[PDB]
Protein backbone atom coordinates (compact mmCIF):
# COMPACT_ATOMS: atom_id res chain seq x y z
CA UNK A 1 0.00 0.00 0.00
CA UNK A 2 2.35 2.51 0.92
CA UNK A 3 5.95 2.46 -0.30
CA UNK A 4 8.99 4.70 0.63
CA UNK A 5 11.51 6.41 -1.76
CA UNK A 6 14.27 7.91 0.28
CA UNK A 7 15.45 8.78 -2.90
CA UNK A 8 13.21 12.14 -2.47
CA UNK A 9 15.48 13.32 0.54
CA UNK A 10 17.71 14.39 -2.01
CA UNK A 11 15.43 17.53 -2.84
CA UNK A 12 15.52 17.95 0.67
CA UNK A 13 19.10 17.87 1.58
CA UNK A 14 19.96 20.13 -1.91
CA UNK A 15 18.36 22.91 -0.05
CA UNK A 16 19.49 21.78 3.42
CA UNK A 17 16.16 20.88 5.06
CA UNK A 18 14.71 17.63 6.40
CA UNK A 19 10.94 17.32 5.70
CA UNK A 20 8.22 14.54 4.30
CA UNK A 21 6.41 14.38 1.30
CA UNK A 22 3.41 12.00 1.02
CA UNK A 23 1.93 11.54 -2.31
CA UNK A 24 -1.21 9.30 -3.23
CA UNK A 25 -2.27 7.92 -6.55
CA UNK A 26 -6.00 7.46 -6.46
CA UNK A 27 -6.43 5.37 -9.54
CA UNK A 28 -3.83 3.01 -8.26
CA UNK A 29 -5.04 3.53 -4.42
CA UNK A 30 -1.34 3.57 -3.88
CA UNK A 31 0.89 5.96 -1.48
CA UNK A 32 4.61 7.10 -1.45
CA UNK A 33 6.79 8.72 0.95
CA UNK A 34 10.34 9.70 1.70
CA UNK A 35 9.71 9.03 5.07
CA UNK A 36 7.46 6.66 6.81
CA UNK A 37 7.94 7.68 10.17
CA UNK A 38 7.21 11.55 9.35
CA UNK A 39 4.95 10.72 7.48
CA UNK A 40 2.94 9.56 10.30
CA UNK A 41 3.68 12.71 13.08
CA UNK A 42 1.05 14.98 13.87
CA UNK A 43 2.32 18.74 13.63
CA UNK A 44 0.30 21.44 14.25
CA UNK A 45 -2.12 22.29 11.36
CA UNK A 46 -1.46 26.21 11.67
CA UNK A 47 -3.26 27.42 8.15
CA UNK A 48 -4.31 24.32 6.54
CA UNK A 49 -6.96 24.52 9.66
CA UNK A 50 -8.68 26.79 7.27
CA UNK A 51 -9.92 24.12 5.06
CA UNK A 52 -12.22 22.02 7.50
CA UNK A 53 -12.71 26.45 8.84
CA UNK A 54 -14.15 27.33 5.31
CA UNK A 55 -16.57 24.34 5.10
CA UNK A 56 -18.21 24.65 8.23
CA UNK A 57 -18.84 28.24 7.99
CA UNK A 58 -20.32 27.73 4.87
CA UNK A 59 -22.60 25.17 5.74
CA UNK A 60 -23.36 26.39 8.54
CA UNK A 61 -24.05 30.13 6.60
CA UNK A 62 -21.56 31.68 8.57
CA UNK A 63 -20.53 32.67 5.46
CA UNK A 64 -23.32 32.77 2.81
CA UNK A 65 -20.77 32.47 -0.14
CA UNK A 66 -17.66 33.29 -1.67
CA UNK A 67 -18.34 36.87 -2.81
CA UNK A 68 -19.52 37.65 0.84
CA UNK A 69 -17.50 40.63 2.04
CA UNK A 70 -15.36 40.34 5.82
CA UNK A 71 -14.39 44.34 6.47
CA UNK A 72 -11.10 44.77 7.63
CA UNK A 73 -10.89 45.92 11.76
CA UNK A 74 -8.98 48.55 10.94
CA UNK A 75 -6.07 46.93 12.92
CA UNK A 76 -2.79 47.22 10.66
CA UNK A 77 -1.28 43.84 11.11
CA UNK A 78 2.61 42.66 10.27
CA UNK A 79 1.52 41.18 6.82
CA UNK A 80 -0.09 44.12 4.83
CA UNK A 81 -2.38 41.88 2.53
CA UNK A 82 -4.26 41.11 5.74
CA UNK A 83 -4.96 44.80 5.98
CA UNK A 84 -8.08 45.56 3.75
CA UNK A 85 -11.37 43.82 3.00
CA UNK A 86 -11.66 39.82 2.10
CA UNK A 87 -13.95 37.32 0.68
CA UNK A 88 -13.43 33.45 0.90
CA UNK A 89 -11.84 33.58 -2.04
CA UNK A 90 -8.93 36.01 -0.93
CA UNK A 91 -9.10 35.13 2.55
CA UNK A 92 -7.75 31.51 1.86
CA UNK A 93 -5.07 33.07 -0.55
CA UNK A 94 -3.37 35.47 2.18
CA UNK A 95 -4.34 32.89 5.00
CA UNK A 96 -6.56 35.62 7.07
CA UNK A 97 -6.49 34.76 10.16
CA UNK A 98 -8.36 37.53 11.66
CA UNK A 99 -10.75 36.47 9.09
CA UNK A 100 -10.84 32.90 9.92
CA UNK A 101 -10.77 33.98 13.77
CA UNK A 102 -14.34 35.81 12.65
CA UNK A 103 -15.87 32.72 11.30
CA UNK A 104 -15.04 30.65 14.42
CA UNK A 105 -16.40 33.03 16.97
CA UNK A 106 -19.80 32.66 14.74
CA UNK A 107 -19.30 28.90 14.24
CA UNK A 108 -18.38 28.75 17.90
CA UNK A 109 -16.37 25.61 20.06
CA UNK A 110 -19.13 23.45 20.50
CA UNK A 111 -19.90 22.97 16.93
CA UNK A 112 -16.81 23.12 15.63
CA UNK A 113 -16.01 20.46 17.90
CA UNK A 114 -18.86 18.17 16.55
CA UNK A 115 -18.10 18.63 12.77
CA UNK A 116 -14.41 18.11 13.15
CA UNK A 117 -15.68 15.05 14.81
CA UNK A 118 -17.61 14.43 11.95
CA UNK A 119 -14.93 14.82 9.04
CA UNK A 120 -12.77 12.81 11.69
CA UNK A 121 -10.18 15.27 11.15
CA UNK A 122 -6.64 15.34 13.03
CA UNK A 123 -5.01 13.37 15.14
CA UNK A 124 -5.86 14.61 18.66
CA UNK A 125 -9.46 12.89 19.30
CA UNK A 126 -12.08 15.43 21.18
CA UNK A 127 -5.34 25.60 13.96
CA UNK A 128 -6.84 25.74 17.63
CA UNK A 129 -4.28 23.28 18.83
CA UNK A 130 -4.95 20.65 16.62
CA UNK A 131 -2.06 18.26 15.16
CA UNK A 132 -2.31 16.28 12.28
CA UNK A 133 -0.57 14.14 10.27
CA UNK A 134 0.85 14.62 6.91
CA UNK A 135 -1.20 11.03 6.07
CA UNK A 136 -3.62 12.19 7.79
CA UNK A 137 -3.96 15.02 5.62
CA UNK A 138 -3.90 13.30 2.80
CA UNK A 139 -7.66 11.15 4.11
CA UNK A 140 -9.20 14.24 5.01
CA UNK A 141 -8.90 16.17 1.12
CA UNK A 142 -9.90 12.81 -0.22
CA UNK A 143 -12.86 12.93 1.62
CA UNK A 144 -13.45 16.71 0.26
CA UNK A 145 -12.47 15.92 -3.07
CA UNK A 146 -15.15 13.08 -3.61
CA UNK A 147 -17.96 14.96 -1.24
CA UNK A 148 -17.58 12.32 0.96
CA UNK A 149 -17.47 14.74 4.29
CA UNK A 150 -20.43 15.37 5.98
CA UNK A 151 -21.24 18.80 4.99
CA UNK A 152 -23.14 19.90 2.13
CA UNK A 153 -21.96 19.01 -1.97
CA UNK A 154 -22.50 23.07 -2.12
CA UNK A 155 -19.79 24.07 0.75
CA UNK A 156 -17.64 21.27 -0.47
CA UNK A 157 -17.71 22.48 -3.96
CA UNK A 158 -17.16 26.30 -2.66
CA UNK A 159 -14.11 25.09 -0.52
CA UNK A 160 -12.41 23.48 -3.57
CA UNK A 161 -13.12 26.68 -5.63
CA UNK A 162 -10.99 28.50 -3.19
CA UNK A 163 -8.20 26.03 -2.84
CA UNK A 164 -7.51 27.00 -6.93
CA UNK A 165 -3.69 27.30 -6.57
CA UNK A 166 -2.57 27.15 -9.97
CA UNK A 167 -3.56 25.84 -13.58
CA UNK A 168 -2.35 25.75 -16.98
CA UNK A 169 -2.69 23.03 -19.63
CA UNK A 170 -0.89 20.30 -17.77
CA UNK A 171 -2.79 20.15 -14.34
CA UNK A 172 -4.30 21.92 -11.84
CA UNK A 173 -3.19 22.32 -8.14
CA UNK A 174 -6.15 22.49 -5.34
CA UNK A 175 -3.71 23.35 -1.95
CA UNK A 176 -3.35 25.14 0.76
CA UNK A 177 -0.06 26.31 2.39
CA UNK A 178 0.61 26.55 6.44
CA UNK A 179 3.47 28.23 8.60
CA UNK A 180 3.69 26.32 12.52
CA UNK A 181 5.43 28.74 14.53
CA UNK A 182 4.56 28.93 17.66
CA UNK A 183 6.10 25.71 18.73
CA UNK A 184 9.28 24.19 17.87
CA UNK A 185 9.53 22.46 15.91
CA UNK A 186 8.49 25.16 13.30
CA UNK A 187 7.36 23.56 10.14
CA UNK A 188 5.75 24.91 6.63
CA UNK A 189 2.77 23.00 5.33
CA UNK A 190 1.41 21.98 2.15
CA UNK A 191 -1.43 19.81 1.34
CA UNK A 192 -3.51 19.60 -1.27
CA UNK A 193 -3.56 17.53 -5.00
CA UNK A 194 -2.87 17.77 -8.45
CA UNK A 195 -5.78 16.95 -11.28
CA UNK A 196 -4.62 15.23 -14.67
CA UNK A 197 -6.74 14.11 -16.99
CA UNK A 198 -7.48 10.70 -15.85
CA UNK A 199 -5.94 10.36 -12.49
CA UNK A 200 -5.28 12.92 -9.17
CA UNK A 201 -2.55 12.97 -7.32
CA UNK A 202 -3.02 13.50 -3.68
CA UNK A 203 0.07 15.19 -1.95
CA UNK A 204 1.23 16.22 2.30
CA UNK A 205 4.33 17.34 2.66
CA UNK A 206 5.77 19.53 6.13
CA UNK A 207 9.13 20.38 6.87
CA UNK A 208 11.45 22.56 9.39
CA UNK A 209 11.01 25.88 8.74
CA UNK A 210 13.22 27.76 11.27
CA UNK A 211 12.91 30.96 9.89
CA UNK A 212 10.46 32.45 6.82
CA UNK A 213 12.80 32.80 4.24
CA UNK A 214 12.72 29.19 2.99
CA UNK A 215 8.63 29.29 2.79
CA UNK A 216 8.90 28.96 -0.96
CA UNK A 217 10.44 25.36 -0.48
CA UNK A 218 7.28 24.18 0.37
CA UNK A 219 6.16 24.09 -3.30
CA UNK A 220 9.25 24.19 -4.50
CA UNK A 221 9.97 20.66 -3.29
CA UNK A 222 6.89 19.51 -3.51
CA UNK A 223 7.07 20.10 -7.63
CA UNK A 224 10.65 18.57 -7.37
CA UNK A 225 9.13 14.81 -6.43
CA UNK A 226 6.06 15.57 -8.61
CA UNK A 227 8.30 16.07 -11.70
CA UNK A 228 10.84 13.50 -10.28
CA UNK A 229 7.76 11.10 -10.73
CA UNK A 230 6.68 12.48 -13.98
CA UNK A 231 3.36 13.68 -12.32
CA UNK A 232 3.47 17.15 -13.92
CA UNK A 233 5.95 18.15 -16.91
CA UNK B 1 -20.06 53.28 -20.74
CA UNK B 2 -18.93 52.25 -23.83
CA UNK B 3 -15.44 53.18 -24.29
CA UNK B 4 -13.44 52.88 -28.17
CA UNK B 5 -9.76 52.67 -27.92
CA UNK B 6 -8.62 52.00 -31.13
CA UNK B 7 -4.81 51.59 -30.03
CA UNK B 8 -5.95 48.08 -29.29
CA UNK B 9 -5.44 47.54 -33.14
CA UNK B 10 -1.61 47.60 -33.28
CA UNK B 11 -2.00 44.19 -31.93
CA UNK B 12 -3.89 42.80 -34.78
CA UNK B 13 -2.26 44.48 -37.18
CA UNK B 14 1.13 43.27 -35.82
CA UNK B 15 -0.16 40.07 -36.47
CA UNK B 16 -2.01 41.13 -39.85
CA UNK B 17 -5.37 40.29 -38.30
CA UNK B 18 -8.82 41.73 -38.15
CA UNK B 19 -10.59 41.50 -34.83
CA UNK B 20 -12.21 43.17 -32.25
CA UNK B 21 -11.80 42.96 -28.23
CA UNK B 22 -14.27 43.56 -25.77
CA UNK B 23 -13.19 44.08 -22.47
CA UNK B 24 -16.32 44.86 -19.44
CA UNK B 25 -15.08 46.03 -16.00
CA UNK B 26 -17.51 44.72 -13.59
CA UNK B 27 -17.00 46.79 -10.36
CA UNK B 28 -17.33 50.29 -12.93
CA UNK B 29 -20.25 49.05 -14.85
CA UNK B 30 -18.00 50.38 -17.83
CA UNK B 31 -17.02 48.77 -21.40
CA UNK B 32 -13.47 48.72 -23.68
CA UNK B 33 -13.57 47.88 -27.55
CA UNK B 34 -12.13 48.60 -30.15
CA UNK B 35 -14.77 48.38 -32.50
CA UNK B 36 -17.75 49.73 -31.29
CA UNK B 37 -19.23 48.18 -34.82
CA UNK B 38 -17.83 44.50 -34.50
CA UNK B 39 -18.30 44.33 -31.06
CA UNK B 40 -21.97 44.28 -31.77
CA UNK B 41 -21.92 41.79 -34.63
CA UNK B 42 -23.24 38.53 -34.15
CA UNK B 43 -21.38 35.51 -35.59
CA UNK B 44 -21.75 31.47 -35.32
CA UNK B 45 -20.97 30.87 -31.85
CA UNK B 46 -19.05 27.62 -32.51
CA UNK B 47 -17.26 25.65 -29.51
CA UNK B 48 -18.04 28.53 -27.26
CA UNK B 49 -21.65 26.74 -27.61
CA UNK B 50 -20.01 24.23 -25.07
CA UNK B 51 -20.91 26.68 -22.43
CA UNK B 52 -24.80 26.88 -22.90
CA UNK B 53 -24.93 23.29 -23.76
CA UNK B 54 -22.84 22.02 -20.71
CA UNK B 55 -25.29 23.82 -18.54
CA UNK B 56 -28.49 22.11 -20.04
CA UNK B 57 -27.16 18.69 -20.23
CA UNK B 58 -26.34 19.41 -16.25
CA UNK B 59 -29.60 21.10 -15.46
CA UNK B 60 -31.79 17.99 -17.22
CA UNK B 61 -29.54 15.76 -15.95
CA UNK B 62 -28.34 14.44 -19.55
CA UNK B 63 -24.91 14.92 -17.69
CA UNK B 64 -24.97 13.92 -14.05
CA UNK B 65 -21.74 15.32 -12.45
CA UNK B 66 -18.23 16.59 -14.14
CA UNK B 67 -16.89 12.63 -13.94
CA UNK B 68 -19.23 11.26 -15.54
CA UNK B 69 -17.78 9.11 -18.39
CA UNK B 70 -18.94 9.34 -22.29
CA UNK B 71 -16.69 6.89 -23.87
CA UNK B 72 -15.45 7.30 -27.00
CA UNK B 73 -17.84 5.64 -29.84
CA UNK B 74 -15.18 4.26 -31.73
CA UNK B 75 -14.95 6.25 -35.12
CA UNK B 76 -11.74 7.49 -35.67
CA UNK B 77 -11.68 10.76 -36.07
CA UNK B 78 -8.87 13.71 -36.81
CA UNK B 79 -8.41 15.39 -33.61
CA UNK B 80 -6.53 12.89 -31.99
CA UNK B 81 -7.58 14.04 -28.70
CA UNK B 82 -11.46 13.45 -29.40
CA UNK B 83 -10.53 9.67 -30.03
CA UNK B 84 -10.34 9.03 -26.23
CA UNK B 85 -13.37 8.65 -23.58
CA UNK B 86 -14.29 12.04 -21.59
CA UNK B 87 -15.34 13.74 -18.89
CA UNK B 88 -17.20 17.22 -19.12
CA UNK B 89 -13.73 18.66 -17.44
CA UNK B 90 -11.85 16.81 -20.75
CA UNK B 91 -14.13 17.37 -23.11
CA UNK B 92 -14.29 20.81 -22.54
CA UNK B 93 -10.52 21.18 -22.28
CA UNK B 94 -10.07 19.37 -25.92
CA UNK B 95 -13.35 20.72 -27.36
CA UNK B 96 -14.79 17.69 -27.72
CA UNK B 97 -17.63 18.05 -30.83
CA UNK B 98 -19.13 14.69 -30.79
CA UNK B 99 -19.46 14.25 -27.00
CA UNK B 100 -21.78 18.01 -27.25
CA UNK B 101 -23.67 16.52 -30.17
CA UNK B 102 -24.80 13.23 -28.15
CA UNK B 103 -25.50 16.09 -25.36
CA UNK B 104 -27.80 18.11 -27.60
CA UNK B 105 -29.47 15.07 -29.45
CA UNK B 106 -30.28 13.98 -25.71
CA UNK B 107 -31.48 17.68 -24.89
CA UNK B 108 -33.55 17.88 -28.15
CA UNK B 109 -34.82 20.60 -29.86
CA UNK B 110 -37.68 22.06 -27.88
CA UNK B 111 -35.90 21.72 -24.45
CA UNK B 112 -33.24 23.79 -26.33
CA UNK B 113 -35.00 26.20 -27.67
CA UNK B 114 -36.89 27.18 -24.17
CA UNK B 115 -33.42 27.62 -22.92
CA UNK B 116 -31.69 29.21 -25.08
CA UNK B 117 -34.71 31.93 -24.50
CA UNK B 118 -34.48 31.85 -21.00
CA UNK B 119 -30.92 32.50 -21.45
CA UNK B 120 -31.24 35.50 -23.66
CA UNK B 121 -28.63 33.59 -25.66
CA UNK B 122 -27.82 35.50 -28.96
CA UNK B 123 -30.60 35.65 -31.03
CA UNK B 124 -31.68 32.72 -29.65
CA UNK B 125 -32.50 30.76 -32.90
CA UNK B 126 -31.51 26.88 -32.95
CA UNK B 127 -32.58 26.51 -36.68
CA UNK B 128 -31.18 23.64 -38.66
CA UNK B 129 -29.40 20.31 -37.12
CA UNK B 130 -29.81 20.42 -33.62
CA UNK B 131 -26.18 19.00 -32.83
CA UNK B 132 -24.76 21.54 -35.31
CA UNK B 133 -26.98 24.92 -35.36
CA UNK B 134 -24.47 26.33 -33.66
CA UNK B 135 -21.95 25.22 -36.32
CA UNK B 136 -23.64 25.99 -39.31
CA UNK B 137 -27.58 26.85 -38.60
CA UNK B 138 -29.02 30.10 -37.40
CA UNK B 139 -27.59 30.95 -34.03
CA UNK B 140 -25.98 34.12 -34.14
CA UNK B 141 -24.36 36.14 -31.12
CA UNK B 142 -22.39 39.24 -30.82
CA UNK B 143 -19.58 39.56 -28.51
CA UNK B 144 -21.17 42.02 -26.45
CA UNK B 145 -24.08 39.61 -26.15
CA UNK B 146 -21.25 36.49 -24.80
CA UNK B 147 -20.30 38.74 -22.28
CA UNK B 148 -24.12 39.65 -21.36
CA UNK B 149 -24.51 35.90 -20.99
CA UNK B 150 -21.10 35.43 -19.47
CA UNK B 151 -22.05 38.02 -16.38
CA UNK B 152 -25.22 36.21 -15.29
CA UNK B 153 -23.44 33.31 -15.42
CA UNK B 154 -20.45 34.90 -13.08
CA UNK B 155 -23.31 35.82 -10.60
CA UNK B 156 -25.35 32.28 -10.57
CA UNK B 157 -28.55 34.41 -12.31
CA UNK B 158 -29.12 32.28 -15.09
CA UNK B 159 -32.26 29.90 -15.10
CA UNK B 160 -30.74 26.78 -14.10
CA UNK B 161 -29.32 25.70 -10.77
CA UNK B 162 -26.21 26.78 -8.83
CA UNK B 163 -24.74 23.57 -9.21
CA UNK B 164 -25.22 23.63 -12.75
CA UNK B 165 -23.81 26.95 -12.99
CA UNK B 166 -21.15 26.15 -10.75
CA UNK B 167 -19.73 22.85 -12.52
CA UNK B 168 -19.68 24.90 -15.86
CA UNK B 169 -17.82 27.58 -14.25
CA UNK B 170 -15.20 24.59 -12.98
CA UNK B 171 -15.03 23.09 -16.93
CA UNK B 172 -14.46 26.57 -17.54
CA UNK B 173 -11.15 26.83 -15.81
CA UNK B 174 -7.90 27.82 -18.03
CA UNK B 175 -5.06 29.34 -16.28
CA UNK B 176 -4.61 30.15 -12.66
CA UNK B 177 -1.72 31.70 -10.94
CA UNK B 178 -0.90 34.47 -8.13
CA UNK B 179 -2.14 36.82 -10.08
CA UNK B 180 -5.63 35.80 -11.78
CA UNK B 181 -7.86 33.06 -12.73
CA UNK B 182 -9.13 33.00 -16.55
CA UNK B 183 -12.04 30.84 -16.70
CA UNK B 184 -13.01 30.75 -21.11
CA UNK B 185 -13.90 28.98 -23.77
CA UNK B 186 -12.18 28.70 -27.56
CA UNK B 187 -14.05 28.51 -30.44
CA UNK B 188 -13.51 28.12 -34.13
CA UNK B 189 -16.35 29.00 -36.78
CA UNK B 190 -15.16 26.91 -39.88
CA UNK B 191 -18.25 25.52 -41.89
CA UNK B 192 -20.04 29.58 -42.91
CA UNK B 193 -18.51 32.37 -43.85
CA UNK B 194 -16.91 34.28 -42.70
CA UNK B 195 -14.17 32.23 -41.06
CA UNK B 196 -13.61 33.81 -37.48
CA UNK B 197 -11.80 32.52 -34.13
CA UNK B 198 -13.62 33.26 -30.65
CA UNK B 199 -12.14 33.31 -27.28
CA UNK B 200 -14.66 34.59 -24.28
CA UNK B 201 -14.53 34.41 -20.47
CA UNK B 202 -13.51 36.56 -17.82
CA UNK B 203 -10.29 37.32 -15.77
CA UNK B 204 -10.94 36.92 -11.92
CA UNK B 205 -8.64 39.57 -10.00
CA UNK B 206 -8.71 39.70 -6.38
CA UNK B 207 -11.14 42.70 -5.61
CA UNK B 208 -12.63 42.77 -9.51
CA UNK B 209 -13.41 40.68 -13.01
CA UNK B 210 -13.05 42.01 -16.02
CA UNK B 211 -14.79 40.07 -18.47
CA UNK B 212 -13.82 39.64 -22.22
CA UNK B 213 -15.22 38.49 -25.89
CA UNK B 214 -13.09 38.69 -28.54
CA UNK B 215 -13.47 37.59 -32.37
CA UNK B 216 -11.14 37.17 -34.99
CA UNK B 217 -11.19 36.69 -38.86
CA UNK B 218 -9.21 33.12 -38.99
CA UNK B 219 -8.87 32.10 -42.37
CA UNK B 220 -6.62 28.97 -41.34
CA UNK B 221 -6.05 27.13 -38.44
CA UNK B 222 -2.22 28.51 -38.57
CA UNK B 223 -3.43 32.20 -36.49
CA UNK B 224 -5.61 29.89 -33.71
CA UNK B 225 -3.22 31.15 -31.11
CA UNK B 226 -3.81 34.58 -31.53
CA UNK B 227 -7.30 34.52 -30.03
CA UNK B 228 -5.66 34.04 -26.63
CA UNK B 229 -2.32 36.01 -27.63
CA UNK B 230 -3.79 39.16 -29.08
CA UNK B 231 -6.44 38.91 -25.96
CA UNK B 232 -3.45 39.04 -23.31
CA UNK B 233 -1.36 41.79 -24.88
CA UNK B 234 -4.82 44.35 -24.69
CA UNK B 235 -5.08 42.41 -20.90
CA UNK B 236 -1.55 43.80 -20.42
CA UNK B 237 -1.49 47.06 -22.49
CA UNK B 238 -4.80 48.04 -19.91
CA UNK B 239 -2.63 46.82 -16.98
CA UNK B 240 -5.08 43.96 -15.98
CA UNK B 241 -2.58 41.11 -16.02
CA UNK B 242 1.31 41.47 -15.62
C1 LIG C 1 -0.87 29.71 8.84
O1 LIG C 1 -0.23 28.79 9.27
N1 LIG C 1 -0.46 31.04 9.10
C2 LIG C 1 -1.19 32.22 8.51
C3 LIG C 1 -0.30 33.04 7.59
N2 LIG C 1 0.14 32.41 6.30
O2 LIG C 1 -0.01 31.05 6.34
S1 LIG C 1 0.73 30.43 5.01
O3 LIG C 1 1.52 31.38 4.13
O4 LIG C 1 1.69 29.46 5.38
O5 LIG C 1 -0.29 29.86 4.22
C4 LIG C 1 0.95 33.37 8.31
C5 LIG C 1 1.67 32.24 9.02
C6 LIG C 1 0.77 31.35 9.84
C7 LIG C 1 0.40 32.02 11.18
N3 LIG C 1 0.87 33.37 11.43
O6 LIG C 1 -0.20 31.47 12.09
C1 LIG D 1 -15.21 25.02 -31.95
O1 LIG D 1 -15.41 26.13 -32.42
N1 LIG D 1 -14.58 23.91 -32.63
C2 LIG D 1 -14.28 22.59 -32.00
C3 LIG D 1 -12.79 22.32 -32.05
N2 LIG D 1 -12.11 23.19 -31.04
O2 LIG D 1 -11.17 24.01 -31.67
S1 LIG D 1 -11.04 25.27 -30.69
O3 LIG D 1 -9.56 25.15 -30.13
O4 LIG D 1 -11.30 26.54 -31.24
O5 LIG D 1 -12.08 25.08 -29.74
C4 LIG D 1 -12.19 22.55 -33.41
C5 LIG D 1 -12.61 23.84 -34.03
C6 LIG D 1 -14.10 23.98 -34.03
C7 LIG D 1 -14.73 22.90 -34.88
N3 LIG D 1 -14.06 22.60 -36.14
O6 LIG D 1 -15.73 22.29 -34.58
CL1 LIG E 1 -16.93 35.19 1.02
CL1 LIG F 1 -12.42 26.07 -9.84
CL1 LIG G 1 -28.29 20.29 -10.85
Amino acid sequence: EWQENKSWNAHFTEHKSQGVVVLWNENKQQGFTNNLKRANQAFLAASTFKIPNSLIALDLGVVKDEHQVFKWDGQTRDIATWNRDHNLITAMKYSVVPVYQEFARQIGEARMSKMLHAFDYGNEDIDGGIRISATEQISFLRKLYHNKLHVSERSQRIVKQAMLTEANGDYIIRAKTGYSTRIEPKIGWWVGWVELDDNVWFFAMNMDMPTSDGLGLRQAITKEVLKQEKIIP
